[PDB]
C-alpha cells in the first residue's frame, strides 16, 4: 500500500536522524571504551553481573536493520551502555568515569534529538 510505503519512509528518516545522534554520542567516547561488546573471553563472569549487555557496535547493527521504531527504544540501549558500566565497575575506575562523562555529554544531544523527532513527526 501507499500507507506502508509512507510508514517506511518515516522509519528511514528516523534511522537517518538516529544515525547522526549515534555518531554524535560515540564522539563523546574518544577512548572507545563503549565501542564494542565486553569480551566474554576476557571477562568470563560478565553475564553473571550484567543481564543485558550493550555497546555502540551492537546499537549500530540494530540501527542499520531499522530496528529502532522510535527514539525511546534507542535511548533505552544508550542508557544500558552507561548503566551496565556504572554497576560492573567501581567509582574510582577509568571505565565508570568514562560512563559518567558520556551520560553528561550525551544529555545535550539527546535533548535536541527529542525536540527534532517530535517537531518533524
Amino acid at each position: 500500500s501507499m500507507e506502508q510505503v509512507a510508514m517506511e519512509l518515516r522509519l528511514t528518516e528516523l534511522t537517518r536522524l538516529l544515525r547522526s545522534v549515534l555518531d554524535q554520542l560515540q564522539d563523546k567516547d574518544p577512548a572507545r571504551i563503549f565501542a564494542q561488546p565486553v569480551s566474554l573471553k576476557e571477562v568470563p563472569d560478565y553475564l553473571d553481573h550484567i543481564k543485558h549487555p550493550m555497546d555502540f557496535a551492537t546499537m549500530r547493527k540494530r540501527l542499520e536493520a531499522q530496528g529502532y521504531k522510535n527514539l525511546h527504544e534507542f535511548e533505552e540501549d544508550f542508557d544500558l551502555i552507561i548503566d551496565n558500566c556504572m554497576k560492573y565497575n567501581a567509582r574510582d575506575t577509568v571505565f565508570y568515569r568514562a560512563a559518567v562523562r558520556l551520560r553528561d555529554q550525551g544529555g545535550v544531544v539527546l535533548r535536541q534529538a527529542r525536540r527534532e523527532v517530535d517537531s518533524i513527526g
